């Protein structure tokens, strides 16, 4: 899979070049599932580039992509080598020129992530990780923080793409519970993949969200764990990539403390 | 004042060097008024260095600084040339190595801000501005966004340092109102000066917060206005540097719409 990975890092650098030239030009901003769920022409054409470049070399592999699944294809994960692709994680940031947009590629065999690449192009930062070989940012090795005490922790989360009132209400009240423990603070940079990579560097101690998609987090998940962190469902159980919930933490102590405090928000799975 | 300014830029880059070597090393962390109100040896060290060098060169000038005030200096603003200094804005980020920390210097004469320097040392971004002469980042001219429609805007704000339940429930309540207009999103980078600087660049459309201090915002206020933005109190009235409250928006239409939406929290002034 090293060949696939070497190939992947090359693709991510290229698509990141496109995404970051587009960010300064005029854009066509269209609507997906609501007025706050967006897509531009660049999400679509970059996803097209990536899928056809991989298909060419690796014609037997399967794909799950955001804009593809939007175009009507289904998000069903099988045992076959599967590329899980977000062409632009942080599309609302992209549209606004808010300087955090990522290109994310995860690679799963036997329904398990083998390697991931997250390219944050505006910063010029390449995150990579392969199962068992560690996580790197631009060739330097990453490690999560050592904090085990929640009252001294710094968390990252997002408010989400939903504006359903009840949903919004549960999101804000889940925050209030954590904030009032108290923790040291909460941040949001606008993208799940980059939020997770900040955990891997040890910048933040933990990340949680409910409402993400499998393509948003498949690349960054293996980077956290190869950096020494942990992935967990919000029940405290094992991470389920298609479930739309994730806790990514420096360790199990903080991870279990967050699962304890927050309430579960009902969502449809990616595989439903 | 251009000499003071050229001086200011040199000081802020120097101190940014101190800050950004320190961030790599272990700190002993100290509390001030609460468990989440933090201070380190570097905050104190850097402020001391900064005040010494200025008053070496500018003996008649006054100073307002965060840690000075913590040592019992008072935050009364006169018409005298005054340097308003925050050695590290983002001390909680600093303690965590969350990669957004700034040195901030504003310079007021007749109790109006003449120039402002904000050095975000981890990114190597120097934001500067002088009344009537424009705003720049590393020699590149800044301009705020053109957004006049709140439903298509991206906001930045901070959850704040209070953990008083009543305050927190109002902070989140004000978030809910805005989120549900709806806006495109809300972000928090962890420092007021950098948040405001992202409004200046056009990355975000508006920033608001209640609970900040004069030193948090004295540098970045003129960077926003010289990029073409407006400052305004959350009440709708004019910006008061000592009031603990601020809206920094791209234009008057957004500033006034946000004020309409949110409710004011009672705060103790900086000059009381
Ligand atoms: O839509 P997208 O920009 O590709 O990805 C979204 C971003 O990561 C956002 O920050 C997060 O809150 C959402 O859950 C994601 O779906
Ligand atoms: O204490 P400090 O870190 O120097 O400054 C603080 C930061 O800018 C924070 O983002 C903001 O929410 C607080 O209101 C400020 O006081
Ligand atoms: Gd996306
Ligand atoms: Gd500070």
């Amino acid at each position: 899979w090293q060949e696939c990975m070497d190939y992947a890092v090359t693709l991510a650098r290229q698509a990141g070049e496109v995404v970051c030239e587009a960010i300064k030009n005029e854009m066509n901003v269209m609507l997906k599932s609501s007025p706050v769920d967006l897509v531009t022409a660049t999400d679509q054409k970059v996803e097209k580039m990536l899928i056809s470049s991989i298909k060419e070399k690796y014609p037997s592999h399967s794909f799950i992509g955001e804009e593809s699944v939007a175009a009507g294809e289904k998000s069903i994960l099988t045992d076959n080598p599967t590329w899980i692709i977000d062409p632009i994680d942080g599309t609302t940031n992209f549209v606004h020129r808010f300087p955090f947009v990522a290109v994310s590629i995860g690679f799963a065999v036997n329904k398990k992530i083998e390697f991931g690449v997250v390219y944050s192009c505006v910063e010029g930062k390449m995150y990579t990780a392969r199962k068992g070989k560690g996580a790197f940012c631009n060739g330097q090795k990453l490690q999560v923080s050592q904090q085990e005490d929640i009252t001294k922790s710094l968390l990252v989360t997002e408010l989400g793409s939903s504006r359903t009132p009840e949903t919004v209400r549960m999101v804000l009240s889940n925050m209030e519970k954590l904030f009032c423990i108290p923790v040291h603070g909460i941040r949001s940079v606008g993208t799940a993949a980059v939020n997770m990579c900040l955990v891997a560097t040890g910048g933040a101690d933990a990340y949680y969200e409910m409402g993400i998609h499998c393509w948003d987090v498949a690349g960054a998940g293996i980077i956290v764990t190869e950096a020494g962190g942990v992935l967990m469902d919000v029940t405290g159980g094992p991470f389920d990539l298609m479930s739309r919930r994730v806790i990514a933490a420096n360790n199990r102590i903080l991870a279990e403390r967050i699962a304890k405090e927050i309430q579960v928000i009902p969502l449809q799975r990616d595989d439903e």
